[PDB]
DNA sequence: GGTTTTTGTCTGGCTTCACACTTGATTTGCATCACTGTG
DNA sequence: CACAGTGATGCAAATCAAGTGTGAAGCCAGACAAAAACC
């Protein structure tokens, strides 16, 4: 959710069009995108990212109220079904007991990652080519293997 | 079988607690509300 | 889909206070009478 945060604040400004920026404009980037969540959702700038404004962040509202700074509507669709695609993966491997508590999600996980894939690599051609984030690798390859040899994800975390 | 312990009873009479109703008048319990905090 | 707080508020539910005449239970008397675990 820290690198969505990252996604949205380089694309309110539209990047994709204008490959070229300075630091002045990444910090009116900076600046719209978290007036626009104060006033929207209630939250607050926070210098290192954690799991409650994940939590908040990782909303379908989320995406709901960004849209308004950004023009084109291809980038709100795209955004709308990133978020969807997300918040679908998410219960694999928060939930307690997967087997027991979302097999629906359970048995696409394989074509939703497919598709969060083939729409990283298309829409988001600026950011992903050559250069793919630990979490995003680990989330798309690894996950199935993990909860066939184990039996749960979230029970093993480091939250205790 | 003996021996000791462990429970059972006997009826008249005593105290002690629960209840039978009803109409309010409190007092107790538990869910709601949007949030933190360790990352 | 982390989970245990954080306190004020509000409504459902439990307890009760008032009245007297009952039932139901525990126990007192001293004595007689069956089960049961070691020889």
């Amino acid at each position: 959710a820290a690198e969505f945060y990252k996604i949205f604040q380089l694309e309110i400004g539209e990047v994709y069009k204008h490959p070229n920026a300075s630091k002045e404009e990444r910090k009116r980037w900076q600046a719209t995108l978290d007036k626009h969540l104060r006033k929207r959702m209630n939250l607050k700038p926070i210098m290192r990212m954690n799991g409650n404004f994940a939590r908040k962040l990782m909303t379908q509202e989320t995406v709901d109220a960004v849209c308004e700074l950004i023009p084109s509507e291809e980038r709100h669709e795209a955004l709308r079904e990133l978020m969807d695609l997300y918040l679908k993966m998410k219960p694999v491997w928060r939930s307690s007991c997967p087997a027991k508590e979302c097999p629906e999600s359970l048995c696409q996980y394989s074509f939703n990652s497919q598709r969060f894939a083939e729409l990283l690599s298309t829409k988001f051609k600026y950011r992903y080519e050559g250069k793919i984030t630990n979490y995003f690798h680990k989330t798309l390859a690894h996950v199935p293997e993990i909860i066939e040899r184990d039996g749960s994800i979230g029970a093993w975390a480091s939250e205790g």
